[PDB]
């Protein structure tokens, strides 16, 4: 099954509040959530290996893994992690992250295909949860 495609974004959810938990003060939080819902992400999937670009109005980032294989990333607040993919399911992945430096909340994210044909991304940190929901361009 595959996640290849462009994708838009329909709705956001929770991610201030993830943004909080990540230590970021309310007015960067409140332009975050709005650069949020310009979001657009780019994948290019060949068999397990991964190449995802991730854009906003004003930036972009380029994410390459391969699942089963340690890579370095960052965090959504923006701090260095080894990051490692595996699959949960036929149409979802979970990656678990480590800061390179430090300490701070547990995070995590995935990525699900859904049978209808949404791309799901959750966002966590600790016990807090932002979801988004893109359609095919
Ligand atoms: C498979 C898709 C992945 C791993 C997408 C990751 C997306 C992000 C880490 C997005 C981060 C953003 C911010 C940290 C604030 C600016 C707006 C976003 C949503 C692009």
């Amino acid at each position: 099954p595959n996640f290849s495609g462009n994708w838009k974004i329909i709705r956001s959810e929770n991610f201030e509040e993830l943004l909080k938990v990540l230590g970021v003060n309310v007015m960067l939080r409140k332009i975050a959530v709005a650069a949020a819902s310009k979001q657009a992400v780019e994948i290019k999937q060949e068999g397990d290996t991964f190449y995802i670009k991730v854009s906003t109005t004003v930036y972009t980032t380029e994410i390459n893994f391969k699942v089963g294989e340690e890579f370095e990333e960052q965090t959504v607040d923006g701090r260095p992690c080894k990051s490692l993919v595996k699959w949960e399911s036929e149409n979802k992945m979970v990656c678990e992250q480590k800061l390179l430096k430090g300490e701070g909340p547990k995070t995590s994210w995935t990525k699900e295909l859904t049978n209808d044909g949404e791309l799901i991304l959750t966002m966590t940190a600790d016990d807090v949860v932002c979801t988004q929901v893109f359609v095919r361009e």
